[PDB]
């Protein structure tokens, strides 16, 4: 009674009566990241350092990878990726309907450290006939269909959430098989970690300097929440999905409206959240209410366990 | 050309004149973290969710892995492992020289949530003319013959450091073959980045939190440092070797005398760091230089850059 | 314009407008050969020779893995094996309308000498409505909608034919998928090697006599025909497919009625010459046509390139 | 325990006292044997079906990885390839004192049905003390120090052979390691498979008619032999190694000297089939006592179990 992930996907196609064209979407992409881990995991290394005789970073190759294997899917009319100013229309022979955002290597500082790295991906379905243009990856993260991400850590796992839950399937390199592990994930209530980049403590707003403080010292003398910061939102966001607590990357001052892109961080990740019974918020509001003005916008987020998160919204709330 | 681990082991083996006896050492150290290497990255999982009809947590199968291949060496007389209670002697049959003490997973709360782990090791030459012990293992870490770890990120590296200096070799998984990438390797002397738990705050020492502070909000007006913290060892000392900064542990009111331990976490770690150029402290005395007493002994560390560390001594004087 | 064996199946089930049942058991079916391909392989063989401390011989395995990974596809309802003396009735819950006849490692006597091995399957369709029974697959090979081999040679191929063509995918073991490489295959008209066991030539027919004898000194002194006889029906079919020329395994007395069954090696291999423009023959009948009795019944069979076939066909006619 | 290559190549060079010049050469053998089995596994392959939008044919390939990674080793002077015109004379900075002889991807004509191929090496120690030559490779094939080779079949098998006798590792391609599965192998004295390209059957002499015959037709009336004839050499003869028997490859009217070449297929074949007692003869005379003239001569040669190969050698004395 395993269940693959190709197995999942054609039987949740079937209970909906698709087409088929999102099912083919879908192993487009479980195909993309298979891809992008072994080329991760450093496979064939070996040849570049000569080892018969006798380029592409790997990001931009993870990005090569999606794009055509996205696009060979007959699925997707816009594609929009972190690593391009310009959405990418889709030819009119490979047209379908769907509109995919993706970030292909993600922990760019952490690529070279070795670090845990990942890639986030989120799917809208469009919503106008007229020639596809930016314009229909402009949704709020309200409309996903699906979204989800692969990590490429200790081991390779692929969280897919979609309306119905959160799913979290390993790869089993030996075989090329995504297998479920973990069927209908929701987050703990409360955690115990709580995950930022205190480096920029000089430029944080005074709740969320208010809200740290509160976890290194409890005012109710219980343990001080643990500290963890991978440096990747993919790795941070799964520890917290897997282990609960809360992420944050606020508005600083050299990144006022947030470093993270809406569109393929903050959407996806905010989605799987959401679908786990946790909370994502740009602090003011629900980040998957936000209409989005350009594809490569940026918000603030917070997102994890519910009762971590209310306790900061409450602190925003006396600081207005 | 392509080195390999193999080429390389065996000739500065040949160049020191050896027996061959710690060739065949490190030829099982390799060995063994091929092994962890495939179980850690999930080979064969479908076996166990039932792909054939019809768990050794990962943890356990590591310690059985290095005790098991280090013990088919006929290299070793001592063992110390963080997963014994005691030191494993090994049966005369089996005995050579050399005592390896060993963390087989590192960042044993990273493991669940898939974030990258590790294995330490350090090998001293026994000394003794007596029957083998514990004591053997009891050695200050300025006597190691050679120390370093493997890091199971997202692609898999081993770091040795032997006295000629430190040399980083990356796994090719599709061929079971290290690779030389990296040749006598040197930390920078000053980086932006530093590590520490900070959910500990309550409990750090005037000196960890005047420099902390001086690192969010820089007396100078230069730059602030950033933050990163992975949460596994391996994985915080290999970013602070290749990027440069400062990673520690130091002793907080509950681990007073710190947590990592001095001959499989703490001595190795250091020993890498001063063949690479930098330092490895307890903020009052140098790591290598403490004679220890137990083999499970704990101690503070401080390591990275020779320029922060220092800026972090002088703190440490001026409060004593 | 990569087309994987999973991108394929779907498109086809989508043109062909079916429930995705038969598409949900063509993919069981990919995720079986690769986990046998895996298997043959000796990935993990270490464990047996005791790296970490401390039965299935590979044709037991493979069958337990076809079996399982079928029935889980909710798409079978009977299964014949080479393996097993009574039809597999899956239980109700996982029925579906096929019928799948497999050898799960044919080359029994090539396993241990590892010389090319590999998997042979037929699928019909249930045609009737009564309880499935053996009389399900008792069908002329004539009925069969898909039929085709996994082959676990030098590297691994997986030959598929259905009503529309033969085409050859190459598993890509990196990141475990197929992909195809050979659209629409057809055989040569006419060969060059002659592949049978001539160790039985006290035993052969007046009309294979013959035909050989003509393969070694022929008449118009033209170059006499090459001799392959790997021992394994996948891999001595799969290279008549591959180069042409002629395949036999004819009635000798200690097999009089050869030794090749017919609903999961002959008609298989019969269907896959035939949609690939050759002839398969018993010498007096097509094999496709042949209505069986037993489920392990034998036939001769004569295979290959079609004016190969034909020349043997005029041989045994002179011979009545 | 766990025996790898690297382990026991490493030991029997310390029972030797040899310098290491040679365990370097065998270590870099077992690494260019790994690199050609994963290219002919065919992993990557879906890089060249355009997986990431935008050959080295397997045998120039396998010819380039054993002339790179050997010249690395620091091991050899002289190297002989099935593939090369000439034979190749290492730079002064790479020369060691090894000539290897070798046939980088053995049966040529197996490549593209997928059928099992494999690489075949001697190894001699160079003898004269004048600049390295072609003369240093002309020495029968009783002056070698290893033979063996490596067979790409379901698994992949390196078999080597050294004056100690004959050692099977099995690869297991989830550690790429080389696991000893079978120590001082011993042929059977007596077989029942015979193995010859019977297309020849026109142009063969009358002792390997007679032989044949004798073969099919028993005149003592004991059970016909079974015949099995792969086509690859290394195929061939490994299932004569396992199983008994024997195999052949006279000279017939179109090779009169024979067909398989003197330095890297027969002699490497007939090295190996003699430390696991057995015999290999050209039929007049032993194969490993023939002085070569011709670094690409030819040889007829007959190999097997001690039995069958004197029963031929009989036949071989009535008819001269
Ligand atoms: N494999 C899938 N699993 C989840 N829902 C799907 C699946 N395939 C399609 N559906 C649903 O059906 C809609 C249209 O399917 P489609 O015709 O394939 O584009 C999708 O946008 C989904 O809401
Ligand atoms: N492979 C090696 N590379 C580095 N130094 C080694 C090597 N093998 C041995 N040596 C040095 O020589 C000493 C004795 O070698 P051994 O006889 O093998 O125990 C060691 O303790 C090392 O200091
Ligand atoms: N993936 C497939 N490719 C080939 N034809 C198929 C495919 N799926 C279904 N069809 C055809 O449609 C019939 C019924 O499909 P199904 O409802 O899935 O059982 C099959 O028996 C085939 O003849
Ligand atoms: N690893 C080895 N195993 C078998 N015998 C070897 C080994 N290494 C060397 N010897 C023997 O010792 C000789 C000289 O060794 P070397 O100094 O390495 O050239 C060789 O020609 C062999 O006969
Ligand atoms: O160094 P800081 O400022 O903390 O930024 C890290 C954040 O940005 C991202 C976005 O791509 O990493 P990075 O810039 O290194 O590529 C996230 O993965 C991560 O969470
Ligand atoms: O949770 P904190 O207290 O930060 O401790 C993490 C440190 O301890 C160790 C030691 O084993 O991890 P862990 O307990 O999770 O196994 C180190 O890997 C790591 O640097
Ligand atoms: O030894 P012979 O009689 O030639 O039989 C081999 C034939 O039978 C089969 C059937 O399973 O092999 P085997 O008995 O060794 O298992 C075929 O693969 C093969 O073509
Ligand atoms: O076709 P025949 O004449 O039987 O020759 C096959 C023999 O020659 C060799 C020599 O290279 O194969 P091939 O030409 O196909 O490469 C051997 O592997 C094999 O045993
Ligand atoms: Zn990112
Ligand atoms: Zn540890
Ligand atoms: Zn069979
Ligand atoms: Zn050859």
């Amino acid at each position: 009674n395993i269940v693959t992930l190709t197995r999942f996907v054609m039987e949740q196609g079937r209970k909906a009566r698709g087409t088929g064209e999102m099912t083919q979407l879908l192993n487009s992409l479980c195909t993309a990241v298979k891809a992008i881990s072994t080329a991760v995991r450093k496979a064939g290394i070996a040849h570049l350092y000569g080892i018969a005789g006798a380029v592409k970073k790997l990001d931009v190759l993870s990005n090569d990878l999606v794009i055509n294997v996205l696009k060979s899917s007959f699925a997707t009319c816009v594609l929009v990726t972190e690593e391009d100013k310009n959405a990418i229309i889709v030819e009119p022979e490979k047209r379908g309907k769907y509109v995919v955002c993706f970030d292909p290597l993600d922990g760019s500082s952490n690529i070279d450290c070795l670090v845990s790295i990942g890639t986030i991906f989120g799917i809208y379905r469009k919503n106008s006939t007229d020639e596809p243009s930016e314009k229909d990856a402009l949704q709020p993260g309200r409309n996903l269909v699906a979204a989800g991400y692969a990590l490429y850590g200790s081991a390779t796992m692929l969280v897919l959430a979609m309306v119905n839950g959160v799913n979290c399937f390993m790869l089993d390199p030996a075989i090329g098989e995504f297998i479920l592990v973990d069927r209908n994930v929701k987050i703990k209530k409360k955690g115990s970690i709580y995950s930022i980049n205190e480096g920029y403590a000089k430029e944080f707003d005074p709740a969320i300097t208010e809200y740290i403080q509160r976890k290194k010292f409890p005012p109710d003398n219980s343990a001080p929440y643990g500290a963890r910061y991978v440096g990747s939102m993919v790795a941070d966001v799964h520890r917290t999905l897997v282990y609960g607590g809360i992420f944050m990357y606020p508005a600083n001052k050299k990144s006022p409206k947030g470093k993270l892109r809406l569109l393929y961080e903050c959407n996806p990740m905010a989605y799987v959240m959401e679908k786990a019974g946790g909370l994502a918020t740009t602090g003011k509001e629900a980040v998957l209410d936000i209409v989005p003005t350009d594809i490569h916008q940026r918000a603030p987020i917070i997102l994890g366990s519910p009762e971590d998160v209310t306790e900061l919204l409450e602190i925003y709330q006396k600081h207005a």
